[PDB]
């Protein structure tokens, strides 16, 4: 729990601007490293237990201020930003298969560690795009990992995260490690389709469609099967049935020795002209269904 100064930070922009749990990129000064900071109410000791989780694919831990009332956690800065605003820019057009199953792996391989291999059982509770973050060598970082415990303030807005929150979530219901494995498959319907879920809905419609009436995101016709299955069985209604973040892996690894899927799944990234209507049609019936 190393302990940085308040006056040992240059901020970017100015960190009296945003919410709890808003971050700042900001040079740590003595050690000349840019970092992330996240503003806090206040910083529990015993978020100690968390300081000692290190691995590729999760943002890496550097320190706490604690100058009341000044307080935050500050990470390693991921230089290209996270992985909702690329996706839905213009630049996820040049996404391939090759992007994709590396970048499923990535997120797969840090939550595998969060669940199984860490000091600590860490589920995530919150995982989503706007929570994984692009270094500047294409690796993938997940964020927010701590904040289901140890901050939940920062967390709750809530609405905007209904697309993401598994069904047990939603309902405040028992809770298991697969419910970060509910999260992962919208993070991948993402990276494919490269468009919001449930764009322009309401989230207590979504959350009411997710739950009770089982409705998942429109996967496009002509996905490849392989992705399409593996969507499925991370969004079953129920979470004893979804897999692991190993068997995801494994799956993934099936997946990369499939010869048929890069022509098919890159035919069908390239294709978004034509399927994207799916997915439109969809939103425009839930939509007037609403009405
Ligand atoms: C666009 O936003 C970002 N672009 N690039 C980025 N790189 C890093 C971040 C961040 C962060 C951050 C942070 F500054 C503080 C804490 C956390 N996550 S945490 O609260 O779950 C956490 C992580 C590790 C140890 C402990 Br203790 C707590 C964080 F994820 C955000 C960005």
């Amino acid at each position: 729990f190393v302990q940085i100064k308040f006056d040992d930070l240059q901020f970017f922009e100015n960190c009296g601007g945003g919410s709890f749990g808003s971050v700042y990129r900001a040079k740590w000064i003595s050690q000349d490293k840019e970092v992330a900071v996240k503003k806090l109410l206040k910083i529990e000791k015993e978020a100690e237990i968390l300081s000692v989780l290190s691995h590729r694919n999760i943002i890496q831990f550097y320190g706490v201020i604690l100058e009341p009332p000044n307080y935050g956690i500050v990470t390693e800065y991921a230089s290209l930003g996270s992985l909702y605003d690329y996706i839905n820019s213009n630049r996820s057009e040049e996404m391939d298969m090759d992007h994709i199953m590396t970048w499923a792996t990535d997120v797969a391989k840090g939550m595998h560690y969060l669940h199984m291999e860490a000091p600590v059982k860490v589920i995530h509770r919150d995982l989503k795009s706007r929570n994984v973050v692009i270094a500047a060598d294409g690796v993938l970082k997940i964020c927010d990992f701590g904040a289901s415990r140890f901050h939940n303030h920062t967390t709750h807005s809530l609405v905007g995260t209904f697309p993401w929150m598994a069904p047990e979530v939603i309902q405040s219901l028992p809770v298991s490690e697969t419910c970060d494995t509910y999260s992962y498959g919208v993070v991948l319907w993402e990276m494919l389709t490269r468009e919001v879920p449930f764009k322009g809905l309401e989230g207590l419609q979504v959350a009411w469609l997710v739950v009770e009436k089982n409705e998942r995101l429109t996967i496009p016709s002509s996905c490849p099967r392989s992705f399409a299955e593996l969507l499925h069985q991370c969004w079953e209604a129920d979470a004893k049935k979804r897999p692991s973040f190993k068997q995801i892996i494994s799956i993934l690894e099936s997946m990369s020795n499939d010869t048929s899927l890069p022509d098919k799944c890159n035919s069908f990234l390239h294709n978004k002209a034509e399927w994207r209507c799916e997915i439109e049609a969809t939103l425009e019936r839930l939509k007037k269904l609403e009405r």
